[PDB]
């Protein structure tokens, strides 16, 4: 009974109140809905940053460069964040968004196979350039919020061109929240070495009844913003719309 004008206003205000510019795309069935305080971002290209980890893991697992219980050892070198200084599975690394593990996995895949697989699944502008272990951070790979939500929709419904088992193993890594019999699966992203900086949270909601509603939030991150503003705007938006 809440008007769409009111939903649009409330979700715009969540971005306004985080002092950022952003959009959140929701897809119900085949219909895309765009909300937020910067709608024109929906079809603009940004680096995928750590959202690329979902496809890196699909490619690595499909091509047997890793398994889901293999432990990627910390090599003992200092990492940007102390929580990355430990040994972890692809799964743990997904939740911590640990770039060093994903960089190692990309190097096992190698530049040639990586290029072929990123073209094969049709991700973003599909260009990875000549450096297998940084193309998702500063270019040249870019992707729009519409393309990210369509990727999430594909993964949520096992539609990507990988085995069903590869897709389920990656999906199991992405569970971030359970809210009233609803499950939220998502990957966050924060591209710090592009200007302006870009924040992402892309995934889907699995409702109690089995329906999956994919989303993609995309915003401008600014110095001394907390990463958790991405989750908060998302949960508020999905709750406002009655998806969770
Ligand atoms: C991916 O985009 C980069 C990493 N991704 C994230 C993220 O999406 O939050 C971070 S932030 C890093 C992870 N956990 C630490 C933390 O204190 N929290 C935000 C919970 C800091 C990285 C920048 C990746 C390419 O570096």
């Amino acid at each position: 009974h809440i008007s769409s004008q009111q939903h649009e206003k409330a979700i715009k205000s969540y971005f306004d109140e985080a002092q950022t510019q952003g959009v959140i795309i929701i897809k119900e069935g085949k219909n895309l809905s765009t909300y937020g305080n910067a709608l024109a971002r929906a079809n603009k290209e940004y680096v995928p940053a750590s959202t690329f980890k979902m496809l890196n893991a699909l490619i690595g697992l499909e091509n047997h460069k890793a398994t889901t219980n293999e432990i990627f050892k910390w090599d003992g070198k200092k990492r940007t964040y102390p929580m990355w200084e430990k040994d972890m599975t692809l799964g743990e690394a997904m939740a911590l968004s640990a770039d060093p593990v994903y960089q190692e996995l990309a190097r096992r895949t190698g530049l040639e196979l990586m290029q072929k697989e990123v073209k094969r699944v049709n991700f973003g502008n599909t260009n990875i350039g000549t450096q297998v272990d940084n193309f998702w951070l500063v270019g040249p790979l870019k992707i729009t919020p519409v393309q990210e939500v369509n990727f999430a929709d594909d993964l949520a419904h096992n539609r990507l061109p990988f085995k069903l088992e590869t897709q389920e193993e990656v999906k199991k890594m992405l569970l971030i929240k359970e809210v009233n019999g609803s499950k939220i699966y998502a990957k966050s992203g924060w591209g710090m070495g592009v200007t302006p900086q870009v924040g992402w949270l892309t995934g889907w909601v699995e409702q109690a009844n089995g329906k999956k509603i994919p989303f993609s939030l995309n915003l401008e991150m600014k110095e001394g913003m907390s990463g958790s503003i991405r989750n908060e705007i998302t949960y508020k938006s999905l709750e406002n719309l009655g998806i969770i």
